[PDB]
Parts: structure tokens; C-alpha cells; sequence
């Protein structure tokens, strides 16, 4: 529940399914820890990447790989990642939607950050 | 000039070229009145619309022909057309640019205010 | 369930509550006829519109008025009013999601259109 | 000079100015190689990035500091940096220009390029 990634195509008002999506979270050590994973749906939106217990603060990267998705649609995409990177339940826990908006020139990425 | 507008494609990574664009007023009784309109040139701009002493105060709405624009590319869009309001105060000249960047199915406006 | 309308505000990253939506239908003659009307809920987002049997194909307009999200925030708006005009239904029903997205000098529409 | 960023401020309505900005190129082995650095201008651009001879085709990264911007305008914002990738084609010149619109919660981004 509380952290959902949504991809949406723009060009064609669809939702993106099947991109990858990649959590990491910063360690101690300043390296990127592996954190959780998963694929968009139908509706073009992941939940299930953590639970609360697990989602603690800390500095986290949210990674998208779209090239099964512009595959599918017969595109030869030019590049197909896109990172954000955020800082997460620092003023105590809340649930966090991070969606991105694609097109081939142009991107968009919103946070949503809401309380129980 | 102190309104400008640009107009940017998404799906071609280029300005929108020849695009239709009305500018109106809201009047004393609430209506939208004829301002000033134009076509984008070669590099999604259009100036000219108002000369300094004829942009006064108010509440001004800019409408872009999205629906010919997409249409005349072979691509039928979701919006009719795109449309944002932005106000102007009275103050010191200042130069006011509407920047639009659209997609089929998305558009963003942003109302840049500068002190030239 | 076929038209939901989602405001979000990009400064706070929040939804924004109780937002009035007015949507429009084209009549034969030309006109704007009253079609449905609500407020946005605690997530942003207004269900229930319509359904499908009314929603048929069509020109729709979709009107938010933003004053009282403002106010509740503190905020003396300088203009409160956005309006999007799109075609509906014209390839076969399909289920619509119109979010826009607010600050102070900017704004975005997005339209994400499914099947069942 | 063939690569410009611009940055523009959603909440000031205002070019981002002296706003940090990095250019990494993808290399043969995957790693993100410096490529350029500067700061905005007073209208928000940056320009003098790479004379037409460095700039290669490739995969580019722009990252854009603006959490250092929004901290020092007394805004706590989400993202740590904005980040978009871009590809450089081979070609006959062409002007590349990175546009990003910032909002504490949200950005976007638009490459756009064109023949001069
Ligand atoms: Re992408
Ligand atoms: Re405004
Ligand atoms: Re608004
Ligand atoms: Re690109």
C-alpha cells in the first residue's frame, strides 16, 4: 500500500503495461541498495513493491524500463529509462503514487503524497 | 512585446508550426471578448499579439487550435483545443510568455512573468 | 464509472479537495447543454458523473472551479477557472479519466481513455 | 552552440535561475561519463554546454539540482534532482534544447530539437 509507480503513454491516453519497474534505497555505505521490483499492470499502474514495515525513511530511486512496452506497440524506441529520485517518510509515514506521463520528446514525472 | 506566446509538439520534438491562437479578455459583464489572435511561426512563436499601452490588467484566456494542428499531421487528438487562462496585474511593464507543450491526449501551459 | 475527473496540486503534491466540476454536453443547436456535476473527494477525483447510458458520443466540456481549494489553503487566487472540450465515445464506449494538475503559473490536463 | 537547457518555475512563474546543471554521455561500457556543467541564467538558460564538434551522437543525461534551488527558496521539495535522458542522432547540425518545468512536486521535461 504504500508505494504505487503509474506509467501513461500521452500521445496515445493509454495506460503503459509491462515496464519494469526498479526500487533502490540508499545504504549507509552511500551505495544504491536493491529494494524492490516489479511490472505495470493493465492499468498501467504497480502495487505490492513494499509494506509499510519495510518502507522506512531513507533517500530512494524509483527506475522505469519501457522497452517492452514500446516494443509492443512496434516502436524502436531511442532510449528507454528514466529515473527519479526522492526522499521518502521523512516527516513520518505516508503513501506515495509516483506517475509518469511519456511520450518520444517529452516527459513528465508527479508525486502524490497523501496520509491515512 | 509584452505577450508572446510558444507552442511546442511533443510527439515530434519540435515546435508547432502554424498553429492557430486567439487571445480574449473577460469583460465588465463576464464575457470572453476578442483580444488578438495569430498563427505560430516556424519556431512556435507568436508575437505581436498587443502592443504595451493595449495589454492592460485582467483576466486573459489563450486558446490553441490543437484539434487542426494534430488533424493536418494525420493524428486525431482528444481535445478540441487547447485552453489556459492566465491573469495580468497592473504594475511596471513586465513581458508575459505562454509556453505550451502538447501531445494527443496531454497538455501543459505554463505562464512565464518577466521584468524586462 | 465511465468519467472520473482527478485535480492534484504540484506544489503540495496532494489532491485537491472539493474542487467543483461542471461537465457540458454540444446540443444540436449549437449550445452547451448541463450535463453532470459534483465535487472532488479527499483523493482528488469525482465519481459518479454519469453512466453509461447517458454518456453517449458526443462534444463534452469539463469545467473545474477552484476557489474554495484555494481559500482552504490560505491562498488568494488569481484566477480559479479551467475548462477542457473533448469528443467522447466516437470509436465505441470507453472509460474516461481526466486529471489536471495545478499550481500558481502552470497547468496540466491529461486524459487516459480505456476499454473495459 | 548546438545543446541549450532552459529551466522555468511553476510556483514563481519565473525562469529558474543559477539552477545547477550536470551533461553525463552513456559510455562503451554503460557508465554515465561527465560531459558538461553550468548554472542558469537570469532567464533560465544555459547555453555554451559544447561546441558542434564534442557534441556526439549518444545518449545524454541531463540532471538538473533542484533540491539545492527549491531549499534556497525556503521550499522543501520531493525529488533530489530532475533527470532526463535524451539521444543525439547523427545528422546534419541540429540545435538541441533541453526544457524542464519545475513544480516541488512534479517537473517535465521536452527535448526539442531542430534544424538551423
Ligand atoms: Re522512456
Ligand atoms: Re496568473
Ligand atoms: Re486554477
Ligand atoms: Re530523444
Amino acid at each position: 500500500c504504500p508505494l504505487m509507480v503509474k506509467v501513461l503513454d500521452a500521445v496515445r491516453g493509454s495506460p503503459a503495461i509491462n515496464v519494469a519497474v526498479h526500487v533502490f534505497r540508499k545504504a549507509a555505505d552511500d551505495t544504491w541498495e536493491p529494494f524492490a521490483s516489479g511490472k505495470t499492470s493493465e492499468s498501467g499502474e504497480l502495487h505490492g513493491l513494499t509494506t509499510e514495515e519495510e518502507f522506512v525513511e531513507g533517500i530512494y530511486k524509483v527506475e522505469i524500463d519501457t522497452k517492452s512496452y514500446w516494443k509492443a506497440l512496434g516502436i524502436s524506441p531511442f532510449h528507454e529509462h528514466a529515473e527519479v529520485v526522492f526522499t521518502a517518510n521523512d516527516s513520518g509515514p505516508r503513501r506515495y503514487t509516483i506517475a509518469a506521463l511519456l511520450s518520444p520528446y517529452s516527459y513528465s514525472t508527479t508525486a502524490v503524497v497523501t496520509n491515512p
